């Protein structure tokens, strides 16, 4: 039906806003602390903690496929990077003080990200 395909140019449209915002936000690691999966070969203990890990290349391949309906489902995720490492890793730490500058400077992309998905309503 057409109104499908309307939906589906929508969830495109939403889906090319969100590809945006995630290269911005992770320009702000620019250590790559969150890069990629924490290693569970690395650390073995880490699901014993972690109930439910995340990071960037694990939200790229969700977002490639569309995966994210709203933005909220988006910020989900990207909340889990920041609050699974201010859990595992102590304050004293490069990753828990990455996590920290990352939360900081990406509230700032993500606050103006909420204004433009109401304007355009991408939802
Ligand atoms: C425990 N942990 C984190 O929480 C986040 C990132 C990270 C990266 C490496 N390479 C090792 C451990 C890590």
């Amino acid at each position: 039906s057409m109104e499908q395909v309307a939906m589906e140019l929508r969830l495109t449209e939403l889906t090319r806003l969100l590809r945006s915002v995630l290269d911005q936000l992770q320009d702000k690691d620019p250590a790559r602390i969150f890069a990629q999966p924490v290693s569970l070969k690395e650390v073995p203990d880490y699901l014993d903690h972690i109930k439910h890990p995340m990071d960037f290349a694990t939200m790229r391949k969700r977002l490639e496929a569309q995966g994210y309906k709203n933005l909220h489902e988006f910020e989900e995720d990207f909340d889990l990077i920041i609050d699974n490492c201010m859990k595992y890793n102590a304050r004293d730490t490069v990753f828990y003080r990455a996590a920290v500058r990352l939360r900081d400077q990406g509230g700032v992309v993500l606050r103006q990200a909420r204004r433009e998905v109401d304007s355009i309503g991408l939802e």
